[PDB]
């Protein structure tokens, strides 16, 4: 059933929504609903889809949909798409300690971002996740439009039944 190189990461498997908030100088900040599912088809990957929307009346926001695959256990590489025609792969580690689990990516960690042509400017992203039972937490920074890396996204889910 599932990978080997999957079993630690297994506690991400499942259906997670929570609720965050994002800022950059370039913009307003604004508060979103998220919820993400992890699955897999028995390869060393997981598959990656998250949905955020609007608090007030659940309009779409951001998407971004793709693979955790791992490499060898303990190094992951995050393969994403993003419906603002920006791809990112991140790259990095992570350690389990009981219950909780701490993964750390960054494009900048011999990460890519290709960017569209009609596309803002990313240049990087990093990622800070934590799964802590049933409670999966993040933070992710980015360097863009001409700002350094810097917080931008943040939010917390918790596992659906």
């Amino acid at each position: 059933d599932l990978a080997p190189a999957l079993q630690a990461l297994s506690p991400l498997l499942g259906s997670w929504a929570g609720r965050g908030a994002g800022k950059y100088p370039t913009i307003r900040p604004f508060e979103y609903l998220e919820e993400v599912v992890f699955a897999h088809v028995g390869k060393p990957f997981l598959t990656y889809t998250q949905q955020t929307r609007a608090v007030a009346d659940g309009k779409p926001l951001h998407s971004e949909t793709g693979y955790l695959r791992v490499c060898r256990p303990g190094c992951v590489e995050l393969v994403l798409a993003h419906p603002s025609g920006i791809t990112e792969i991140e790259v990095g580690t992570y350690s389990v300690t009981g219950d909780v689990i701490e993964l750390e990516l960054s494009t900048r960690a011999d990460g890519s971002i290709g960017l569209a042509p009609t596309a803002k400017e990313v240049t990087a992203l990093d990622r800070s996740y934590r799964i802590d039972g049933d409670e999966l937490s993040y933070s992710l920074q980015m360097r863009a439009v001409g700002q350094p890396l810097q917080d931008h996204l943040a939010a917390v889910l918790h596992r659906q039944r």
